[PDB]
């Protein structure tokens, strides 16, 4: 498929990443959707090196993402190999204001980096 959602690739335990589905879901059933689905592929239990980014315009798709996708995402990335980037298209102003410690977790969950990013903390 193309857009919306469709498989964007799905690495693996090392070097996986998944883009975020461009498509309004909101955020309606999104928090233990968020958990069943990101939770289950392994983001807490098992130890897994990927990362998430956006996929292109994600602005009118993706609502509350702080709350639900932001709470799992800095606390449980914090907790192992795993990244996250956007493009901005909100994220600052919203992910910012529930996860203000990104002063000090630095660079757990950002804009724009991953892609360079894992390319040189890979091999160095």
């Amino acid at each position: 498929m193309h857009d919306i959602d469709d498989y964007p690739q799905a690495k693996r335990v090392p070097g996986l990443v998944v883009y975020r589905y461009d498509a309004p879901l909101c955020f309606a059933n999104a928090e233990d959707f968020r958990r069943r689905a990101l939770t289950v592929v392994d983001q807490d239990p098992g130890q897994v090196e990927w990362f998430v980014l956006n996929a292109e315009s994600n602005v009118e798709v993706d609502l509350t993402a702080l709350d639900a996708l932001d709470q799992l995402r800095t606390e449980l990335l914090r907790r192992g190999i795993v990244f996250a980037m956007a493009r901005v298209k909100q994220d600052l102003r919203e992910s910012l204001r529930a996860a203000s410690l990104l002063d000090k977790i630095g660079e757990d969950h950002i804009f724009m980096t991953l892609p360079t990013a894992v390319q040189a903390f890979r091999r160095r």
